[PDB]
DNA sequence: TGACATACGATCCAATC
DNA sequence: GATTGGATCGTATGTCA
């Protein structure tokens, strides 16, 4: 319980932890004419000011309390009326975009609106630069420097009531949901062409029904669909823990004609999908497998999603990877009807996100920090070449910052300095200095922000919050070129969304692009319901990442992130109406292992049955020791009643009897517990509280501690009468059968509980791996 | 100290009106 | 605009053997 070691910009950004008739003339002559025939200049004389391409000019607004809109000028043209005009894009202020009161006075965002106006109704001139500043951790001392000097001259120009001197250094984009690199090349090219307007023009193109010249082919979406190509169709076009009952994916179907009827429709023939036949043969079937049939079908061509391949099981790929991303499918029978990253790992726990970024090829985890003994362990064990240090990571931040000297530049605890000089000289000749770090990675604690904490406002909840701050201290330190944070929805809007606002305002301040998003982690191969909130930041001269494709049916809707003025964005769309793959099931992922009884401790077994769905070939892999298949053990009580729970989809306690127990020991309890029927109706009456799970539904979000009367409950075996094992909890969060952990049970159910999935991992790091190679 | 069992609030957001 | 269900990498407290 260590309160955070933070960097001065970091202690200064946040405060609230630790420390607190008029002339108008064309100067000079043209250079040039737009395509109508217009002369453009360079440079104008308003009312005695300049005005040039590459400035600020200000329009006056409807109400007299708001502040009038700044447009950063493009061109300036005289038309055929001898008008006298500009062009301009809109600069955004950002008290008026997400980051609200965490936002500079003096900072102005350029966005993708546009505006043509005449100079007449133009207010004034505005004070305006354009913020170009070198990256790299052999700068921030320097850049720090002149900040200072930026800073006093504004309050200065404040107390003497002297006009607002205004930077740009980024682009926002609320529809990317992002800050982006200005693109320096496009702008201010004094010509009678835009690139905003260019981006419009072509937006405008693409949304339109449009047939090709030989009527073989038409364009929608921007995507062009061919005779013989393959095609998805939405399954309502054509005819609890468990809500993906009844879901379908998308029907894969061949085009054949294109029907007159300019509008048209079009002419397909249907494949099946395995579990059109039953769900014992969606068990046993491969997810990429079709059937053939002679079923056609004449449609809208708006009932279209998008174009996939269909291929012989002969010709298929032979990469393999379990989050697929590929949009190919076999079809055999019928139906009759180099870049390599240095990574340092913060708040590492067992390894899933290192797992996922290491399989996706663009990190090393030669760095990590978990200060929890069974952790540190496990994450040894399955990553043997990384240096992990077992300390807090306020006393690794203020040994590093010693090692600099740059002791001065660090606010910090005289604990965390006492902890520091304790180290000794080999582990101190181990740890990263700046300039080696290019990756940094981390999921900071999930436990202050969410909704499951009755005390939120409490002393140990708060310094849980507190860690974010370190996390970003790191960052402002190494200024790596890459940063990856990790956290739960709720962290988004903890209080009013102040901690999201900050976090982003911190990263701005240091000169990184940022990017933010919600993913659902049962759409990529999991049978889970996860949601979590992902953070992404780059350097001014680098890619920034997009965001993976989810490709499996789950019922989860728009996962929406609030944007000021009533704005929001989606990251990924939803994929509950249709999706190229089926959803995992619970039969998927634990219907091959053996049956265990109450409290089984046998750590090492054997494999009795082989795996039969593709979900359980693909985790077992090639591995034939069974580990970890153990479950905790529940007193006679708690046995009593879970074996007396039917084996029915949504069994819960309600199913128990009124009636009194008497224990071995001569004691008469209550089957009831008096808990669950005294705080319901407040509750939703605690649905799937001793509750057992469904073979056809999927998993609870997985927690640390798997209790039966917990807030998410639902951890009884559908058949067996005790809890989920180890082994089964982990493979509900996608790792493979070959990883290990390390502890206790209750520990091994912590390091679980508390992981990103594998799998989500390795999607982010394939994108990050394409953003590398675009450089 | 540790292990294990019990008791249990407020906010956000999408269907259904 | 109104109002219901559903969501969900939990924390504090008491007994105990
Ligand atoms: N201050 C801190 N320093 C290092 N690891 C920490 C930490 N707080 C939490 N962790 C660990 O990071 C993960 C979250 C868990 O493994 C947790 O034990
Ligand atoms: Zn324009």
């Amino acid at each position: 319980a260590m309160q955070a070691t933070t960097t001065r910009l970091v202690n200064r950004i946040w405060g609230e932890f630790y420390s607190n008739k008029r002339e108008i003339k064309w100067d000079g002559e043209s250079l040039g004419k737009t395509s109508a025939g217009e002369p453009l200049y360079q440079q104008a004389l308003v009312g005695g000011e300049m005005v040039a391409v590459g400035g600020a000019v200000t329009l006056e607004v409807d109400d007299p309390d708001e502040m009038p809109a700044i447009y950063f000028v493009e061109y300036m043209f005289e038309s055929t009326d001898h008008c006298k005009m500009l062009h301009g894009r809109f600069l955004q202020r950002g008290s008026m975009t997400v980051l609200g009161n965490a936002a500079n006075e003096r900072e102005l965002f350029l966005t993708n609106e546009c505006m043509t106006t005449q100079l007449k109704d133009i207010k004034g001139v505005a004070s305006f630069e354009i913020r170009s500043r070198p990256w790299g951790h052999q700068y921030r001392k320097k850049n720090i420097t002149a900040d200072k000097l930026d800073w006093a001259r504004a309050l200065e120009r404040k107390v003497k009531d002297l006009p607002t001197e205004y930077y740009c250094k980024s682009l926002y984009s609320p529809e990317r949901g992002g800050f982006f690199s200005l693109p320096l090349s496009d702008i201010g090219r004094s010509s009678g062409f835009c690139t905003s307007c260019k981006i419009r023009e072509d937006e405008e193109k693409r949304s339109t029904i449009k047939l090709n010249v030989s009527k073989t082919g038409f364009f929608i979406n921007g995507i062009e669909y061919s005779v013989e190509d393959f095609v998805y169709v939405n399954p309502d076009s054509i005819g609890k823990s468990g809500r993906n009952i009844g879901l379908r994916a998308y029907v894969v179907c061949q085009l054949l004609e294109i029907v007159p009827k300019g509008s048209f429709d079009v002419k397909v023939r249907r494949f099946y999908r395995p579990e059109d036949v039953s769900a014992e043969k969606a068990y046993a079937s491969d997810i990429q497998e079709l059937y053939f049939s002679q079923d056609t079908v004449v449609l809208p061509p708006g009932a279209l999603e998008g174009k996939c391949e269909v291929r012989k099981k002969s010709d298929m790929p032979l990469s393999r990877e379990y989050p697929i991303s590929d949009h190919i499918f076999f079809c055999d029978l019928f139906f009759d009807t180099e870049i390599r990253l240095a990574t340092l790992d913060i708040f590492a726990g067992c390894g899933g996100l290192s797992h996922g970024l290491k399989k996706a090829g663009v990190s090393d985890a030669k760095w990590a920090i978990e200060y929890e003994e069974p952790a540190g362990q496990a994450f040894k064990q399955n990553h043997p070449e990384s240096t992990v240090f077992v300390d807090n990571c306020n006393v690794i931040l203020r040994a590093i910052m010693e090692k600099g000297g740059d002791q001065d530049d660090c606010v910090s605890t005289t604990e965390a300095n006492e902890l520091a000089a304790k180290l000794t000289e080999e582990q101190k000749s181990t740890l990263p200095l700046p300039g080696q770090v290019d990756f940094i990675n981390g999921g900071p604690p999930c436990q202050g922000f969410s909704g499951m904490n009755r005390f939120n406002q409490s002393s140990w909840s708060k310094v849980q919050c507190e860690m974010i701050l370190a996390f970003l201290s790191f960052a402002d330190y190494f200024r790596p070129r890459y940063f990856l944070l990790e956290n739960v929805r709720t962290f988004v809007s903890f209080n009013k969304g102040q901690t999201f606002q900050l976090t982003l305002a911190s990263l701005l301040e240091m000169g990184y692009q940022v990017r933010f998003g919600i993913l659902e982690a049962g759409a990529y191969g999991v049978s889970q319901s996860r949601k979590r909130a992902f953070i992404w930041a780059a350097a001014p001269e680098e890619v920034l990442p997009e965001w993976p494709e989810p490709m499996h049916v789950f019922g989860v809707p728009k996962l929406k992130i609030s944007l000021s003025q009533g704005l929001h964005y989606a990251a990924v769309r939803s994929t509950a109406l249709g999706a190229p793959f089926r959803p995992i099931t619970v039969r998927d992922t634990i219907g091959d292992l053996p049956s265990v009884e109450n409290g089984d401790s046998r750590t090492n077994k054997e494999y009795k049955e082989v795996a039969v769905s593709w979900f359980q070939k693909e985790i077992r892999g090639n591995t034939i020791a069974l580990t970890d298949h153990i479950c905790k053990a529940m007193n006679e009580l708690n046995l009593i009643r879970c074996k007396l729970i039917p084996t029915r989809p949504g069994a819960d306690w309600h199913d128990l009897p009124k009636r009194k127990v008497t224990l071995s020991d001569g004691r008469v309890e209550e089957m009831i517990p008096f808990c669950l029927p005294n705080t319901a109706e407040r509750h939703n009456g605690w649905k799937g509280l001793y509750g057992r799970l469904d073979w056809q539904g999927n998993f609870p979000t997985s927690v640390t501690d798997p209790q039966p009367m917990g807030k998410v409950g639902m951890c009884f075996h559908p058949e067996q009468h005790r809890i989920l094992t180890v082994r089964e909890c982990a493979r509900s969060q996608g790792f493979p059968d070959s990883y290990e952990f390390a502890g206790n049970i209750n520990h091994k159910h912590r390091q679980i509980g508390n992981a990103v999935p594998p799998p989500l991992a390795f999607a982010l790091g394939r994108k990050l791996k394409e953003a590398l190679h675009l450089k």
